């Protein structure tokens, strides 16, 4: 009910020793009222987390450009950042590399 | 201003033909006036999606909890999924596996 929806898990594997810090994306939840569980038919894990480590962040989905040359032999890594419509206003760039076929 | 930041990026590299669909994680934006720029001193490009593609998402970041067996030779993926403590609600299980040391 009231519909828990795990979106994605940006690892989707990691070592069985554990401690290894993930982060999902999810529909709405109540910080003060929820928690991570793995689990199997026979054990049960959880999560380890406060309520600061769940935040509200908006997320784009988009298709990435082509780069401008689609014959490079070498990996180019290029900029990639928020830029408003309005005032061409941008954010700090994060890289992003675009391989060679 | 109105200070546009971008969190992450789920992939940091892909084939420079483009075309492959991404996410970002980002503050507050208005999806009626924002855009993603790839580019380089010399060359620009635009993420193509459209105002549905901006979602307002919920993320929680976590430890996971390290695995009951931690002498297990082969990956064994389990299920995580979100819980509420009150009521112990789940919801659908995705999965994640665990690999030995």
């Amino acid at each position: 009910t009231s519909e828990l929806r795990i979106c994605r898990i940006d690892k989707e594997s990691g070592p069985c020793t554990g401690g290894e810090e993930l982060y999902l994306l999810c529909d709405k939840v109540q910080k003060e009222d929820i928690s991570v569980r793995f689990s199997t038919a026979s054990w049960e894990g959880r999560g380890d987390f406060s309520q600061a480590d769940v935040h509200r962040q908006f997320a784009i989905v988009f298709k990435t450009p082509p780069y401008e040359d689609l014959e490079i032999s070498e990996p180019v890594t290029v900029n990639v950042q928020l830029q408003r419509l309005t005032d061409g206003e941008c954010s700090e760039p994060l890289p992003f590399t675009y391989l060679p076929r």
